């Protein structure tokens, strides 16, 4: 009989539903496939690669193979070992006397252990409560690689229409500063023009430079993640406004939820792991019996091996069991209850973490779309209020700081909204993932 | 006798006394109760619901309850362990002749090793100095708990004065624009009006988003350190400028202010364990001692079993001493050296690092304070503008800009207020526990 | 024999060169010394000190010599342990009756298992590779310090030179704020004075507080990492912009750059360790032998220890092979294949972070110039822009504030420059350091 406590799941207190949810897709963000969520077909490749060559996936999906062959291992203990022992032994005296000699070459099994307490039982359970723990951490491992792999190419995307967006404003201003000088001379104040005209066109090389820069810090970072230099046959993508299929991910109720996280269902089976480690600390008050065999050839001289007579066999099954341990059987026991009850708070820990992994990201998704919205019609404004003073400097004006101004506040407000643009996708990539999104490729039947 | 050499504490080169100690309070921080140090209704009474829930408290008590009980097992290896080991064996001959049968029910010891050197001692002395450290790891993960509490509901009380600050600045902006369409018809260059209007509009309504979201992260990561979703009945709450009782914190002496930090008296007890380890490695010079010991009923049937005549006992001390080792022995000493040697520096890497943490939070309350009392007369300034050419618009002007920059002005200005408003209340917090308060919730006799 | 396979190098798939080499400089940075790569004779001053006393080094450097007398003890295992090992015996009747007494002095090594194929032989060559991957490591740890330590005194120079930006600022508004109620007075809109006139000294008072308090933080990190309170003698250092020897760093074949990388050379023995481990594992199969032997007095009375015809001696040689295992030892070794297997994915792993290390830093060291090149021509012109309103001020003016507002252009425009300043020197000691360089204090032949 074993003596594993019966599996109670925790009570986690956490609010039931999530005060953001607004989507009604039946579409499960873990039952989408992300060749169905991401919308780039350069990104859809990269995945494809990544998911195949990444060292860290590779890595974890290594470690649950190694949990599996340390399992059956651990399951082999309830079968005896058999061994081909020959050995041989001798005496003799150092005066100059007698000699003597003893020579065993046989086969046997050596102290195998019936575990009748359900002691090497639990003790196997353990290690496959711990292989079982360590597959759902190579999903965890896996959705995290999608997760990553998507934002930082969102942020090489980001990076090549933020060098594109300075670039064209160097172009704009390369035709008004050649111009500010053909225009027909102005008055003295004149001397607050080639200052902001300055201030513009250095400012834009500068944030060129940092775009460029950025975007070869994205670039490299996904040549790690792929454990490859970038190839070349790949379509030149889309703009972060077309990263995402047109979709929303619905997060129904906190307990539906949970169970689709790779790192919640690795909470359980290691807290479940050390539940079996209790049914073999609470067998230890039990005794245990061990079983000694052997069969062969006994000689005291090596001629008389295998020769008729010398044929021996023995049995020797020995039991024990401790009177007074002085405490420590119980101690060893509290040992293995503490070891569980720290599993159940890394449980816990595991839960209200994973509970605001979802909560942020749907307050982020909320609230990253409506910052986001007003940074962009601020934009149309401000590029609506330059092309009023591109005409009125194409006619009559007596200012091209007028013009200049409406340039860079037109151009400032531009790629604030590019930086919104990008957070807003970034975060989208962390909905999908925090909600257990990612695991398959395609959504199926 | 025992071989632990006596505890000499490291001599850490570092300065006696801080150079931003201003204070006079003879309360120490240590000595001052965390209830008596903050200030929020609201916030005391999260703190001591988080001090009864939180996972990473409670995972690092529980740590230190197993080293108590990994220590008393270790203790319980200067006793003798009672056994009831009832064995029995059997020989045959394979051709069909004769057999052997020897049947041992006894009780014994097995192999007592009489610690004469205090081997076993001072293994067990490690065992309890790995317990004492642990205590003091508890100890600053207890401190680490209420400096994150309350750190994370600063983040929450300026997102909230965050939200309504921008939310009054879209109100105020409400009756102007209303008003700005309704007003005398002004100039052409009314044309740099509407921009503006919308870049104040639209960028109050992105910060009051920003702001919205981070209130929820703060709010979530609220309610993962209390192990529980926020509940209702609560007090509204102060503001960051009476986040903190009238009290600064006194760090006169280093020497005094390294013996508060439990992360410190952590490293030395970790150097206690390896002093300990020290005596074991040193006592394996010398010869080790082991008594075995049985009594009960031998016989060759299990009939003859507990009947008179049966009685065995037995006593077998058997001692050894490695005589020449290859150096195994001179080198297993010079790791036990070596991993204490190490200890020395962890316990410099240790307190360097404490005093950093202290110097650094000293540096911090008198610079957060001077840069925001700036911040604070700025927007005071702004403010005053503000209404000044608040009443010239509500009399003769001949711009609504003028009045609207004023706005804009006076809003960033005072929103760059409650930025350092709140990273002073970041460092007071911080303040506090490094400075080894927050150990008691009262200050008491 | 031995069982270990050849050590055949993974198949790294990356590019063969950068894209951003551009020096020509014969003297690789691994080959440059320090000393004649950082210029400050402050900083050079702080490095040797550091290198004697940081506690992550002095940690490092005593890790690689455990694991030098740890391989040392596995190479032992090859040799006979010697032991004096004395003991006794007594049996005796419980009723009454008779008792009989044993007592063996005598001395002999136990169980010397016969390394015949290479088992101890490779467990002790993981020891070594083990050891031999801990240096490597040790090397990583010497060039991440004075990486950590350039930087951080960086940070220190940054603040120094931003005091003093804003301390002259603070300065030059001085005399123009009382100069601003002295001169003649203005129109109306001179209420578009005052404002930003407080807007620039109550910024640059948030400023060089900032900048004091960054000061103290850096201040206080260099204190740490040099496990000491900074001294006096020392001179007063360079500007940021004299913090490198006139060079650049050339970084040819990305094969070539591998080489010189610690943590690529580590990850090659951590590799050659579980390639030993295999070898282990794959003699397994094989059967171990092992020899006991013994010599000394036998008697049943002390009395007749050490006395003529007493002397006894033994040799037991004892091999075993086992037959059927449940695949245990298949399993056994599919382990320590899979262990190596991910030996391979850590060494790719630690290429294509390495090969990103690099990459980025050479791509940041261009762009943090073309980029800061920008920013310090705009200071230049905004600097030159508030000589002329300076003029202009002086003789015939209708508004302090064109000035007032022409120092804060040339202030803000000088402060970026400083961001930009550092920045571009931070990546030049993370250039340095990724490059392998850092090991050797001077350039030598």
């Amino acid at each position: 009989c074993t003596m594993i406590p019966q599996y109670e799941q925790p009570k986690v207190e956490v609010a039931e539903t999530f005060q953001n949810d607004t989507s009604v897709s039946s579409i499960r963000a873990v039952d989408l496939g992300w060749h169905d969520y991401f919308a780039d077909p350069r990104l859809q490749k990269l995945i494809d690669i990544a998911l195949e060559r990444n060292t860290s996936l590779r890595t974890a999906v290594l470690n649950s193979e190694i949990y599996r062959k340390q399992y059956m291992i651990e399951r082999n203990n309830l079968l005896p070992t058999l061994a081909a022992n020959a050995n041989g032994s001798r005496q003799g005296s150092l005066s100059g006397g007698n000699v003597s000699s003893s020579y065993n070459v046989g086969l046997g099994a050596a102290s195998y252990e019936l575990d009748l307490f359900g002691r090497v039982r639990s003790s196997s359970e353990a290690a496959l409560q711990g292989y079982f723990a360590s597959v759902a951490n190579r999903d965890a491992a896996h959705l995290s690689l999608i997760a990553t792999v998507a934002k930082a190419y969102f942020n090489e995307r980001y990076a090549e229409e933020a060098m594109s967006l300075a670039q064209r404003v160097l172009k704009t201003r390369e035709e008004t500063y050649n111009a500010v000088r053909i225009a027909v001379q102005g008055r003295r104040d004149f001397r607050r023009r080639p200052a902001p005209a300055e201030a513009l066109i250095e400012s834009a090389k500068a944030d060129y430079a940092h775009a460029a820069r950025s975007r070869e810090q994205a670039r490299n970072a996904l040549a790690t993640l792929i454990n490859r230099p970038i190839p070349e046959d790949l379509p030149a993508g889309l703009p972060l406004d077309k990263q995402f299929f047109v979709e929303k991910l619905p997060a129904g109720l906190s307990s539906e939820v949970l169970l689709d996280r790779p790192d919640i269902r690795a909470a359980e089976h290691a807290l479940k792991q050390a539940n079996a480690n209790i049914g073999a600390a609470r067998a230890a008050f039990f005794p245990s019996i061990r079983l000694t065999g052997s069969v062969g050839t006994g000689s005291v001289e090596l001629g008389g091996l295998f020769k008729s007579g010398t044929g021996v066999w023995a049995f020797a099954p020995s039991i024990t069991l401790p009177i007074f341990t002085w405490g420590t059987n119980k101690a060893n026991l509290d040992v293995a209850k503490l070891r569980q009850q720290a599993q159940i708070v890394a449980y816990e820990s595991a839960v209200q973490s994973a509970f605001q992994d979802v909560a942020n990201a749907l307050a982020a998704r909320e609230q990253l779309d409506k910052a986001y919205d007003a940074l962009s019609k601020q934009s149309r404004a401000s590029k609506e209020a330059l092309r009023l003073v591109g005409l009125r400097y194409k006619h009559g004006v007596s200012g091209a700081l007028d013009l200049l101004d409406a340039e860079r506040s037109s151009y400032s407000a531009e790629g604030a909204a590019l930086s919104a643009q990008l957070t807003r996708a970034e975060n989208l990539a962390d909905l999908y993932k925090a909600l257990g999104g990612g695991l398959k490729r395609d959504t199926q039947t």
